[PDB]
């Protein structure tokens, strides 16, 4: 464990910036206190202030279970985003996409959504924003990125390219 650089900060605060704007500081400034991130073997973790002032007291092993993995940094130092983050960023994703049992299925085997399958978009997506990818029964499924805009999605033909998967849940 221990606290992320400076430039490890930004690249992590812009790559979760694509999927929630600017809402990272409702994960950080949570009401029963700070949160924060350390870093272990290359992964981030996000865990509590109060926890992280334990160190010494726990094996650190015990320590990394205790926060909950987002994602790592990848040797070309970007930030790749896991699935673990899903329940966290969700609540604070602006942009969503709602699919149907077909793309469900293809999207929790790890493939893209196609037009046929996209049942509702949020407005004003545009074209590679980052979304959050649910079912039709309105439960998180991953994150995705948008291949075209919401207005372009309508006028698509069926089997084109809706969303590209990035992270499933399963």
């Amino acid at each position: 464990m221990r606290p992320l650089t400076e430039e490890e900060t930004r690249v992590m605060f812009e790559k979760i910036a694509k999927y929630i704007g600017e809402n990272l500081q409702l994960l950080v400034d949570r009401p029963d206190g700070t949160y924060c991130f350390r870093l272990h073997n290359d992964r981030v973790y996000y865990v509590s202030e109060k926890i992280m002032k334990l160190a010494a007291n726990i094996s650190g092993d015990k320590l990394v279970s205790l926060g909950t993995c987002f994602g790592k940094f990848t040797k070309t130092h970007k930030f790749r985003l896991h699935v673990t983050a899903l329940d966290y960023l969700a609540p604070y994703a602006k942009y969503k996409v709602w699919i149907k049992p077909g793309a469900e299925q293809s999207f929790l085997y790890g493939n893209h959504v196609l037009k046929s399958g996209l049942g509702r978009i949020t407005e004003n997506t545009s074209q590679y924003q980052g979304v959050v990818v649910y079912s039709m029964a309105d439960i998180p499924l991953g994150f995705g990125v948008a291949a075209k805009s919401t207005q372009d999605c309508r006028k698509v033909d069926p089997m084109a390219i809706v969303v590209f998967h990035q992270a499933d849940i399963g």
